């Protein structure tokens, strides 16, 4: 009879963090809610990440959510959380596993890149969002810089981070709506999969400037994007048809993750053609 | 001339015993009280009775079922009485008696072990109509599940009829838009229901069940599947249909009109007579008592 | 550096009679004001005047109509006056005069014959461009009907244009998402049900939804999303046209298509590739006429 649906709660440590870590000044990632500093476990040398919040309702929420989320091996692990006094104020100090193999597009950006790595990547991010949605959490800021590789070792796991914007989203014949209203917060995660998938396939976003920005906003609202050659020349209608169903402008039209995750292109990611893509070249050139 | 005028409800105040012997045979137990066997004094016939305590939910129910009962696929209301029962005001609903049994029974003891794909379409079309009449007069039934689907008799050509309006609600220029005419998401649920029923109907078990905070997650997520053996003869078209009914976002679900114009439904008598496992699996589990 | 700035609306206050002979022959007639023919005294030319009474609503009409005016598929405001009429303050909108006829009128000025499916495609592409222009600057027209779609002249290359902004309303690298940048109700998607209605008519010559006298019939048939493609009329309209109609006449506002999708549709986009197939539309239009009655 089911057990390991039982995992430990979060005990918030109250001792000062510097008992346990050396807080260096290296910013790993500026991020939301403050910054993200690299720190070091004192009694094992090992490497970790700190993000600091002034304590409040919002912050207790970030911590509650990210904690529930750490279960999933594609969300970045919360190792420890401290309540400490800093400069007179209460703080939550969030100690994360340190992921240091780079940002998704950063890694891609320096090497060839195939449709198949695209799909594999997209399966991964796909699992992180399936897990959030199944325990009723919407992330709400899935973006390139929140998608990080663990090491620089070429099978690094990719992991989703930053719960600064996350919200709880809340008879065998009862319909989903009858088990209580979901707003529509859960489908921006899906738009996001869309935008990432697009970038992965070609090196640039479906919607950008021209500095052209009242024009970008229209283009977004209007859902005007396209699949220009050369980059999209060898990309199958199947793949294009998927992005179109994520980038729908009407949120109640997009696919759910369950539908995403069942798509033959994600489900059998390891069977997709290894078709060579521009992603990495477009990525060196378009740095600017 | 005018053939679309049907008559209003005229509640009798006369005590129901003037006309009916009220037996004690329980017949059904959903929502409010219970439905009993009763007999027409002057003619001897078999009829059903629902005990409602007057109050505002009761008056709604009678009102909607009366509008509903025009349809040949919805249990007919023969008379509504307003009587006084142990001092309390009471609405007593005399329905036609449907003694053929619930859908899944008549299906489980199908003697001739031969439930075909086609019979499934014929049933589904008939559940269709009931939902279509309902929706076309702005009622959402809101409790469409198999125990509310009963056969009139045991006759080989008995009709299927929907019952129980304990939860029914009203959902309230040639070019105007549906939105502009005036209606919340209050009626896609009937349309989910149908998906669940077709699912069971084609294979014998529900697409969603206990392992149950699980099952609730599974529903909320739309996690179901068409396992073999049972679904292996079932064509991609027919489970596209299910897919669009089981859509979790209510605005993406299909609507009865789309459903009723699906060719699998529209042209029943020309869907193949492929054997299904329904009747075996329904028989296998007296688990359906929960 | 590029700068695509077009000017603002300067409401003139000088009495309009200074500028225009004002006749009384009525070109048309709106909810909120009938449309009169006028002549410019200097150039001697032919214009249309719509008379409004000053208020928030009137000023909102004018400001939207002026913005939309930039689009070559919309009837263009040429001038706006604020004058005193019968001791009432008034908004006098001057517009280009279009005397080509309403869309369906022009269609039944032919016996000849052959209104073909490609021509229909072209016509929808033209109404579609008016809706894309509007919608891309966050206006919803909201009364897109056969009777507000006017040809410029009876000449052979008259332009189809949309008019009447008396019901219109406004609204409100990067990864944000259409919602997460300002809300926005569904006033837009009804413009889109209208293209479907107009498309339906165009393809066979009678509406998808009518009162049989059965107008509670019709109200119902509309909420149901209940119509069909009868033969003989639809017998050789391709399936894809019917499916485009289906996307447009979805009863769920959020299910319907967007003009961006509409305009990217192959039957709209690659017009020159749609069959030249004859169509019962002019005949039916002509047979019917009881439209007035
Ligand atoms: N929860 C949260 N909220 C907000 C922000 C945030 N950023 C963040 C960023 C990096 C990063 C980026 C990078 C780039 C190169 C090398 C190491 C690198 O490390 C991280 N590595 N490990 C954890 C971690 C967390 N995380
Ligand atoms: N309106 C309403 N509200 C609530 C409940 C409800 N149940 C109900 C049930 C049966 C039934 C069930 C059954 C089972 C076996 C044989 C004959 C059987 O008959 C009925 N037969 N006729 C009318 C009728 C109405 N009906
Ligand atoms: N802005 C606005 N608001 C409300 C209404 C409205 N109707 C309208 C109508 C006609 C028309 C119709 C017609 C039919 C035949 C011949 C000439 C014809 O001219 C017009 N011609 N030119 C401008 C113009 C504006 N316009």
């Amino acid at each position: 009879f089911p057990q390991f649906h039982v995992k430990s709660g979060l005990q918030i440590k109250k001792n000062a963090i510097i008992d346990d870590y050396k807080v260096t000044s290296q910013v790993l990632g500026l991020g939301i809610n403050g910054k993200v500093l690299q720190i070091f476990n004192k009694r094992t040398q090992e490497k970790f990440a700190l993000k600091m919040l002034q304590d409040c309702p919002k912050a207790r929420r970030e911590v509650e959510l990210h904690w529930r989320a750490s279960q999933c091996p594609h969300i970045v692990r919360i190792v420890d959380v401290y309540e400490n006094l800093y400069a007179g104020r209460k703080c939550l100090l969030i100690v994360m596993e340190c992921l240091d193999g780079g940002e998704l597009f950063s890694r891609i950006q320096d090497r060839a890149f195939t449709e198949r790595e695209a799909s594999e990547i997209m399966k991964s991010i796909g699992e992180a969002i399936q897990y959030l949605h199944s325990i009723n959490i919407a992330h709400r800021d899935v973006k390139p810089e929140n998608l990080l590789y663990t090491s620089k070792r070429p099978n690094a796991i990719l992991k989703l981070t930053d719960f600064g914007f996350a919200k709880e989203t809340t008879p065998y014949y009862v319909a989903p709506e009858v088990l209580g209203p979901e707003k529509y917060d859960k489908s921006c995660d899906m738009w996001s999969l869309g935008v990432i998938m697009y970038i992965l396939l070609c090196g640039y976003p479906p919607f950008y400037s021209n500095h052209i920005s009242p024009g970008m906003k229209t283009r977004i609202r209007m859902g005007q994007y396209e699949f220009p050659n050369p980059e999209w020349s060898e990309v199958s209608e199947e793949v294009k048809m998927l992005i179109r169903n994520l980038l729908k402008t009407e949120p109640t039209q997009r696919m759910t993750i369950t539908e995403f995750m069942n798509h033959p292109w994600i489900m059998q990611s390891t069977k997709v053609p290894q078709t060579p893509l521009h992603t990495s070249r477009v990525l060196k050139e378009d740095k600017e």
